[PDB]
């Protein structure tokens, strides 16, 4: 297709050329809000379908975390073509988070590196906007879009669980899912809420708040892990939420390591590393994931996923969903149709009758 093409090589590097990271972001956003797109000619195909966290998900294809952070451009992403919005992470206050400059291209590597540290508009506002289309929103999750809310603490929280459960009081009864961010690398100590005894009261907490809504208010809920855990780490991750019956992981986030063979300029910033070179990385800690919990605990694969084939193997190693964010930021838009397209022929092609049947198939060779 012309798009795919017209943006990579054209649109992408123009727009690349004149603006910084930051400035592109809060641009594609407002554009993204606004409706400002094709819309995408690629229709989805019933191979694309999964039935997961209590709900439809018309295609496999999300857009993780980050992009969407304040639940500004919610309806210009389903119409991008993805088929489930994540937004957040959400902080109960606002806050600004670091100081610029604080993402980076490395074009070379086609990866980024972030450190904007939970810069947010705050459970309230959040909250506000996403009341303001609350029932758009119920008639998209009927039909196979649903919305899932990445929560996050303050900076100078004194309780990190405490943060989480105002997190899921607030924003929990608009969301269909919640997400437990304990791996971003960009706030100091949260990345050891993923440890055993810390792990196990900070979501025996979330869930007890999760179970307190009512009903048709209330969110599966699923824990995003770093990438970077030791053995240890993922055997104790788990166990509890075995244990505690979570309904979900996503796996994984950006990266504090930086693979040997890294080219940008840029690649010694502090930050968490996304794209490219994630990609193998965030595969197999979702195979040790799907492993260590049986194949019951559904999977949101998420780490340089960029083509069809990365979907694929992605969801081969276990994942029912997946989820791109840097790839958007190399390719544009017609990635999310790239994509799907590709995923449903790869699924054509190993024979497999849809995207559930794939789910965890590298397990069962
Ligand atoms: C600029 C930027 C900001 C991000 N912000 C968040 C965030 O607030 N919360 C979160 O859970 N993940 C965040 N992520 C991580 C993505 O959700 C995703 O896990 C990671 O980038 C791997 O996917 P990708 O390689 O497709 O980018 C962010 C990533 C980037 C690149
Ligand atoms: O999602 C996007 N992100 C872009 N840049 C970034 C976003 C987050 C972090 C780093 C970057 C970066 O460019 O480094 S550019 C973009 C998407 C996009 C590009 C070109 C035209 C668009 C028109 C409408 C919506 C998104 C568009
Ligand atoms: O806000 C950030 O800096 C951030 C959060 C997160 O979860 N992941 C990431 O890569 N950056």
């Amino acid at each position: 297709t012309g798009d795919e093409r017209f943006y990579a090589e054209h649109l992408m590097p123009t727009l690349q050329g004149l603006l910084d990271p930051e400035s592109a972001h809060r641009l594609a956003v407002r554009f993204t809000s606004l409706g400002l797109l094709p819309r995408a000619r690629f229709q989805d195909s019933d191979m694309l379908e999964v039935r997961v966290l209590g709900h439809k998900f018309r295609n496999p294809v999300g857009i993780a975390a980050g992009f969407d952070k304040h639940g500004e451009a919610v309806d210009g992403l389903y119409k991008m073509g993805f088929g489930f919005v994540e937004i957040g992470s959400v902080t109960p206050k606002p806050q600004e988070g670091n100081p610029r400059p604080r993402v980076f291209r490395l074009p070379e590597d086609q990866a980024v590196i972030n450190r904007y540290g939970f810069n947010s508009h705050g459970l309230s506002v959040v909250e506000h906007r996403l009341r303001a289309r609350q029932q758009k929103q119920a008639k998209l999750t009927e039909d196979g879009l649903p919305l899932g809310v990445n929560l996050g603490k303050n900076k100078t929280s004194v309780d990190a669980a405490e943060d989480y459960a105002e997190g899921v009081r607030v924003l929990g009864p608009l969301a269909d899912y919640l997400v437990v961010n304990v791996s971003s690398p960009n706030t100091a100590g949260l990345r050891s809420l993923q440890g055993k005894a810390e792990l196990r009261r900070l979501l025996t907490k979330v869930l007890q708040e999760r179970d307190g809504l009512r009903r048709v208010h209330r969110p599966a809920v699923l824990v995003k892990i770093a990438p970077d855990l030791t053995s240890q780490d993922k055997e104790d991750i788990a166990s509890v939420v075995k244990e505690l019956g979570i309904d979900g992981l996503i796996v994984t986030n950006t990266t504090v390591s930086r693979p040997a063979g890294l080219q940008g300029a840029l690649r010694s910033e502090t930050g968490g590393l996304s794209g490219k070179p994630l990609r193998d990385l965030s595969t197999q800690t979702i195979r040790e994931m799907y492993a260590l919990t049986q194949g019951r605990v559904p999977i949101i694969g998420v780490g340089g996923v960029s083509s069809g084939q990365d979907a694929l193997e992605k969801i081969r190693a276990g994942a029912s969903l997946v989820q791109l964010y840097t790839a958007l930021t190399f390719w544009g838009p017609p990635v999310v149709g790239k994509v799907k397209r590709e995923l449903e022929a790869l699924l054509k092609e190993q024979g497999f009758g849809g995207v559930t049947d794939a789910i965890g198939a590298d397990h069962r060779r």
